[PDB]
């Protein structure tokens, strides 16, 4: 205990059971904490990661609380292949959920996942928190098909210039609005572009944004003010609500807020 901030988890504390599945910091481990409690161990590929700047903020994040956000937990700091230790979330990333054809969603459970992502991104919203980086392969489900938001703000960590230039193979092309693309214009506004796109995705079954266009091909279509088009599975109102997000001018998009406001009301009305 000695060694250790309210941040700092003893490693050894730890129990790896599976592999849960990678990303851009490579992969991450389902285990127990103190033999008992259900975590997910990132383990932060050597390399990949500003540390130092990740640990710092981790101070911050961890006082980042709300049920629809995977909680932080802690981070293993003394060692280098660093650990973040998180919320275990049992059914996995929401882009693959979405993809498997056997759930056989209703839609109001597509509705039910869009405002469990909203709830999370409003709080983030009233923390002046970005994300920086929502998409579907950045929300986790749990036991309970509960979706929540990962993930938060890491991408300002990343050390591999392929996912950080706007122009780079690597960068969230097909969620960004056009000011990002354009002049590299980070803010709430563009958190909510990318939350529109992720409704898309949910509504989508989980396909690609664009999905016959290249990324440069994409920021041409967007930048010439065309959008993506509804999905069958979204009714009218519902694609009223994404395509809100996708304003030309930023300030025109809502708020968090106002897109809870704006699900609840078509939960009433359509359930
Ligand atoms: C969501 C995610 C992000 C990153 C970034 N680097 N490596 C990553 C791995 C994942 C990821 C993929 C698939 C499943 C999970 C998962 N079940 C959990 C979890 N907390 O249970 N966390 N991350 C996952």
């Amino acid at each position: 205990g000695l060694g250790y901030g309210s941040w700092e988890i003893d490693p050894k504390d730890l129990t790896f059971l599976k592999e849960l599945g990678t990303g851009q910091f490579g992969v991450v481990k389902y285990g127990k904490w103190r033999g008992q409690y259900d975590v997910a161990i990132k383990m932060i590929k050597e390399g990949s990661m500003s540390e130092d700047e990740f640990i710092e903020e981790a101070k911050v994040m961890m006082n980042l609380s709300h049920e629809k956000l995977v909680q932080l937990y802690g981070v293993c700091t003394k060692q280098r292949p660093i650990f973040i230790i998180t919320e275990y979330m049992a059914n996995g990333c929401l882009l693959n959920y979405l993809r498997e054809m056997r759930h056989r969603f209703q839609t109001q459970q597509l509705l039910e996942m869009c405002k469990d992502v909203c709830e999370a991104m409003e709080y983030l919203e009233s923390k002046q928190f970005l994300h920086r980086d929502l998409a579907a392969r950045n929300c986790l489900v749990n036991d309970q098909g509960v979706v929540k938001v990962s993930d938060f703000g890491l991408s300002r960590y990343v050390l591999d210039d392929e996912y950080t230039s706007s122009v780079g193979s690597k960068f969230p092309v097909r969620w960004s609005p056009p000011e990002v693309l354009m002049y590299s214009k980070f803010s709430s506004k563009s958190d909510i572009w990318a939350f529109g796109v992720l409704m898309w995705e949910i509504y989508s079954l989980g396909k690609m944004p664009y999905e016959r266009f290249t990324n440069s091909e994409t920021a041409e279509h967007i930048a010439q003010g065309l959008r993506l088009y509804r999905p069958h599975l979204a009714s009218e109102k519902v694609y009223t609500i994404m395509y809100s997000c996708w304003h030309e001018k930023a300030d025109e998009r809502p708020t968090f807020k106002i897109l809870l406001s704006n699900i609840l009301d078509v939960m009433d009305e359509e359930s």
